[PDB]
């Protein structure tokens, strides 16, 4: 129940061209959680503009969908015990002036428009995310071998 | 062309279950390799027989198939010059038992039934993996911008 | 005298599983601290039973205890400047969740009942810690090469 | 401009004594930082008591200059947006004591007086630090290939 | 049965002096061994000539039991299929300069006669080392979570 | 005397653009040998030819002197026994594909081209290249605190 909650995290471009998917991947790993999903694809300005709606209305709107789909992504879906706010505490604040020495974003990247990697902010839209990258498919349910020694 | 050869590579569902999918993509993307396609599946009998058809008159090929029928696996494709032969030294020998330390076999299991890992043999097969596990929709093309400090 | 002072730091047995004791005793090899004792065993509730003698009253105590007992534990003694304040920082918070990425908790583990990992809270506890878990012969008593490069 | 920032950074004595160059140089090349300049040499304590100017009342100001000039320093420049304040972050506290886990000082080191690493704390020293440690002449300019990832 | 064999792996004085203790004994842990057995003690005389018994008569015998008596060590036990022979082939060639990077000499020491770790040479001389380091009583008797997917 | 050979190694236009200066230093620091001299430069067209004489009469020189001046290196200098030898066999073959795993150029590069890195193939020419590169006042001599750890 608690422990089966899923968050939807993507590696941007620049995080794919400057060479970051093993480490960030490793990162999840290493803490625990359990990959449910992965995928490196080119998102479509039709997917972005979905996955960006919000930013609709904003200014520079389209930049933002042109940058997105400059090159591929890697989305994917972690499971596990409060994952959608342990995987943001993980990626470090968005803007990564603000992230500290030991995150994601703290130890690899420097700009706010250039920081490697998206997390989902809330589990409502964690579900939306999941649902808009990947069909119900795409999601693979399996066991960990030290699940036990993860969860009490 | 040459720079343009690719190669299959998969992590067996023993590398999934002990937390090392980031570690093999890691020594991928450092190496200079570019990632072509990914995936997370779990794979179905009748496709693992196609994978291991030429292995068909050999009696362990009933229960390997069952093995990779038992976790989900994650397979990719890596383009580069020489990628093949390359991402074969870099497995290290497919009985850990001889793979040297500095490989990934090496490094991280022990026993043959429990390799980790599978790589293409020769071009011809590549072509023929990649081709049964991806579909041509899946496989990305893209520049990665260091490109000119990995190739002349 | 003050860099003399000692800690207890304990791997638990989810630590041993998950396979996290050679990454824990780097942790603490890079930062300076030295090592002082280190063993392996599997600790008997009868030992368990006086480490944790203040939980005796609470409903989970026979809970823990029992957990404690379900896999081989790591026990150690660390040396150096401030070392049970400084093991705590390292360590993170006891819950998981709060642990700040960096710390060996935020790094590693998720949940509060399988947290990997045990440091004294005081000179005091360490103090009796360490006589609950080593003999004096198990003490050992060198000095680092690097010693006066690390204090004053 | 912005991204032209540069701040100074140099590994003490105690740095190099205890083998961290590389991995302080790694901390930096990950991040997305520029290295602008970079030498290994022996400070004169003319220069160290330049560099020290401030410190000059300090009863602690003979000592500090005596045991900087008491092995080899690797001064370097570093160059980004941001980067004197964000670089600061990186070492961490100058007292190792309250330095976080994450960061260099707080993963590397114990006391304040063996503190590995110096970095500049504003503009206007980090400029005249770079002026009194190089020579124009050894400030190179070039340009990283993955700038356009790292900065829009 | 052949995954039960078991050899004795000690770090040095100087392995320990130079901060390797966790970085060997990690390389263990993530090639899938069993860790059976582990303390840190200082070694007697008495005890190192018993281990370098075969050397008495050797010209250099006295010397290289005093060096081995300047510092403490870390002795321990591994358990897995042919342990004894991969357990060597780990920590590379006794003299480090024909160790090849990968393996432990190889990437951390270079003269022979500070080659900072042990390993037996066989099953006979294991099980006599075994016996002189450790009783009964020390080495731990568990079963790794992630057993299955290391051995067939 | 032979503690105190000293080899020639250069971090090349890529191994500076992709990022590996840091990673190249911390091989040498972790093996135990000993920074000599360290430098940033833009090496200039007359000292490459002086550097690569010997490829005078060899079919493209102006095609590699131009690519090595097309960027910024890293030009040091090592200390210890046996290490230009040594310091070859960690580099890996000249030619990438060549390089063993566990390598420099095993584990970080592809096309002899863009093989990032060079070493002196001799102390004949050790001798000629350091003092092609640096003056003596250049050569940092100091002793490392770990020194007898590493040396008998």
């Amino acid at each position: 129940a608690a422990n089966k909650e899923r968050t939807f995290i993507m590696v941007k471009p620049d995080g794919v061209q400057r060479g970051l998917v093993g480490k960030i991947i490793e990162r999840f790993e290493q803490k625990g959680f359990k990959l449910v999903a992965l995928k490196f694809t080119w998102a479509s300005k039709e997917l972005l503009e979905k996955h960006y709606a919000d930013l609709s209305a904003r200014p520079f709107f389209p930049g933002l969908v042109n940058y997105m789909n400059s090159g591929p992504v890697v989305p994917m879906v972690w499971e596990g015990l409060n994952v959608v706010k342990t995987g943001r505490q993980m990626l470090g604040a968005t803007n990564p002036a603000d992230s500290l020495p030991g995150t994601i974003r703290g130890d690899f990247c420097i700009q706010v428009g250039r920081n490697i990697i998206h997390g989902s902010d809330a589990v409502e839209s964690a579900e939306k995310e999941i649902a808009l990258w990947f069909n119900e498919k795409e999601l693979v349910t399996w066991t960990p071998a030290a699940k036990d020694w993860i969860y009490e």
